[PDB]
């Protein structure tokens, strides 16, 4: 069976021209439910052949190749009247990018101002000039009207000829069904009552609704109950999937982007990254601070991985997996950034949570872990060089240039380890008095430093039962340190309230102060942006909707030190 299968994927835009094409091929297979799709499966034959024809996103998503990634070649589709349009335009670029080799059709030749030669030679100059290098044909290049003349050939049915012309060109799905299974996880969507749903196309073997499998960068041994598959527009299930098929799977683990199953017995595993892969991770769990549910709507675990979830599906860089504890995510996206839009939304959104530092993702690179480092830009004036010389090298932060732009300013890239660059945003402000500017990116993989850079060189203030901020206890309190409140705000016994100006920590008391027997600072404004860049392992961000608040993992003092100690 395997010989005479065929997966493509389309290209269209702000023509409608697209499909129509889809809706057009109805000369197919006429003879659980959702979702669909994803990715109109015909079935011409005059021998069956199976065409997945897998559905592209127009859209620029935070991705493409993670279709791209199943098919093998492609429909790029263009009206006859207009050309190719700039964002049919990105959408190609990751086809040449993996090994695909494109059917160009023309739609909408019905058209009066018709150009259809035009088109062709408008593809090639803003086509070709992406390499291949093959393609050429490219030939492929069929012509046609949805609403189903000259040029080729004509024309029989025009959708009687397409059909000949994808089983010709687009090649079968170079994988093995002999061996055992394995499937790449793909593309990726999500229902509240079936948990993530799989989707990939089979790399090996064959599956069966009831078995086992295991579930790869790690550990993974869990085993789902049903597996839905694509045919015609539906998206059916069935008594079990063998090879090269864009089948889908329910019910396992969380399930990833990127992430491969396979058998339990002889297998393992999968390659592929690509590149969207992630570079951090911090815990997301729920809000076991005193104010539980006491500033937002949504709280309960369940609540925050259905969320966790739906983000999963069109957010790409992001991945999210479950730990021991119930009520605990760790949640791993391209940046520090990447993540903290997802909590200030949840935060809008209505949602209590508490999140962990982020701690960066390193990865066994021949023999060598690697960590990942940044290029880190930043102008500043000449009189905050004296002060972000020693913080970035005390982050280790490998100096690549300076542009001294005549005046006072000068501009400074660099190279860090993420782990380094984790707190010092908030430095460069309270160095340069806001009058710094700086954002960085990812940049690569290298061999880890790795020694401990990301460490701050003070402790905090924690208040030891709940109550209200006394200011004749407050007054003297910012004596000992910097302050995160002042005059009267509600807290609890495990909430951190200031920096000690050393590195012990002091489990303070914010309650009565007392009286005897028988101005305030103002405080730091602390973004949820900077709480993350705050904490320590044993600390935590909950957030509310409405507040921001700092606290240690564990509350009561015996109850941490019980657990630190150490071994
Ligand atoms: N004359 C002519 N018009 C066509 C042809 N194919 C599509 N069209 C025009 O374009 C539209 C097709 O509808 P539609 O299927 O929504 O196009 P689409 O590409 O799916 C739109 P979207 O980009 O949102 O997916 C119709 O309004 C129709 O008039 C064709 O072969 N000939």
């Amino acid at each position: 069976m395997i010989e005479k299968l065929r997966n493509i994927a389309i290209i269209a835009h702000v023509d409608h021209g697209k499909t129509t094409l889809v809706d057009k091929l109805l000369q197919q297979s006429g003879t659980l439910e959702k979702e669909r799709g994803i990715t109109i499966l015909a079935k011409n034959t005059a021998n069956d052949y199976r065409i997945n024809i897998v559905d592209t996103p127009g859209h620029a998503d935070f991705e493409v190749e993670r279709v791209m990634s199943m098919v093998d070649s492609v429909l790029l589709v263009v009206d006859a009247f207009d050309g190719p349009m700039p964002q049919t335009r990105f959408v190609t670029k990751k086809a040449f990018a993996y090994g695909l080799k494109p059917i160009v059709v023309i739609n909408k030749v019905d058209r009066p101002g018709a150009r259809p030669d035009w088109v062709v030679d408008q593809v090639f100059d803003l086509f070709v000039n992406l390499d291949a290098t093959d393609e050429q044909l490219d030939f492929p290049i069929v012509y046609a009207s949805a609403l189903n003349g000259l040029d080729h050939e004509d024309m029989a049915e025009d959708m009687t000829p397409l059909y000949q012309a994808i089983v010709d060109h687009v090649p079968a799905p170079d994988v093995d069904l002999d061996g055992p299974f394995q499937m790449q996880i793909s593309q990726l969507d999500y229902n509240s009552y079936v948990g993530v749903i799989g989707i990939g196309r089979i790399k090996r073997g064959k599956v069966k609704p009831n078995q086992q499998v295991t579930i790869i960068d790690s550990e993974g041994k869990t085993r789902n109950a049903k597996v839905g598959k694509v045919l015609g527009h539906l998206g059916l299930e069935r008594i079990e999937t063998d090879l090269a098929e864009a089948g889908d799977i329910v019910a396992i683990t969380e399930l990833n982007i990127s992430d491969t199953v396979c058998d339990t017995q002889n297998v393992e595993a999968l390659p592929a990254l690509s590149v969207d892969e992630p570079t951090v991770s911090m815990f997301f769990c729920v809000n076991t601070s005193p104010f539980c549910g006491k500033e937002g709507k949504f709280v309960t675990s369940r609540q925050i991985l259905d969320r966790l979830n739906k983000e999963l599906v069109h957010n790409v860089a992001l991945r999210v997996e479950e730990t021991e504890d119930a009520d605990a995510f760790r949640v791993s996206g391209r940046g520090e950034l990447h993540l903290s839009v997802l909590i200030e939304n949840m935060r809008r959104e209505g949602f209590e949570l508490a999140v962990s530092r982020p701690k960066v993702i390193f990865r066994e690179i021949d023999g060598r872990k690697q960590e990942p480092y940044e290029n880190v830009t930043l102008d500043v004036e000449e009189q905050h060089q004296g002060s972000v010389m020693q913080a970035l090298g005390e982050r280790k932060g490998d100096l690549k240039n300076m542009n001294p732009d005549g005046k006072g300013r000068v501009r400074l890239d660099y190279v860090i380890p993420s782990r380094g660059l984790i707190g010092f945003r908030s430095e460069f402000m309270t160095m340069t008095s806001g009058t710094g500017l700086l954002y960085s990116t990812f940049s690569h993989y290298d061999d880890v430093r790795p020694g401990e850079v990301g460490q701050r060189q003070n402790g905090v203030l924690i208040s030891n039962g709940q109550g209200k901020a006394v200011a004749f206890a407050l007054f003297g309190l910012q004596d000992r340190g910097k302050l995160f409140l002042g005059h009267g705000a509600e807290v609890y016994e495990g909430q951190i309230i200031g920096i000690h100006s050393r590195s012990n920590d002091l489990t303070v008391n914010c309650l009565t102060g007392k009286k005897l027997t028988n101005v305030l600072v103002p405080p730091i404004r602390m973004t949820l942006e900077q709480a993350l860049e705050f904490i320590d392992d044993d600390e935590l961000v909950e957030v509310t909707p409405t507040s921001i608040r700092i606290r240690k993992r564990h509350l009561t003092e015996n109850d941490r030190r019980r657990a630190n100690r150490a071994p």
